[PDB]
């Protein structure tokens, strides 16, 4: 075929500030606080 030619942040587990989810483990990305 044609063949070509050449912000972390950081945060700890606080109420009510940073808490778990409920489905945590089933979802992924920044969702899942």
């Amino acid at each position: 075929k044609m063949v070509v030619t050449l912000v972390v942040v950081t945060t700890i587990l606080e109420s009510p500030y940073v808490m778990m989810k409920k489905n945590h483990e089933m979802l992924e990305g920044n969702e899942r606080y």
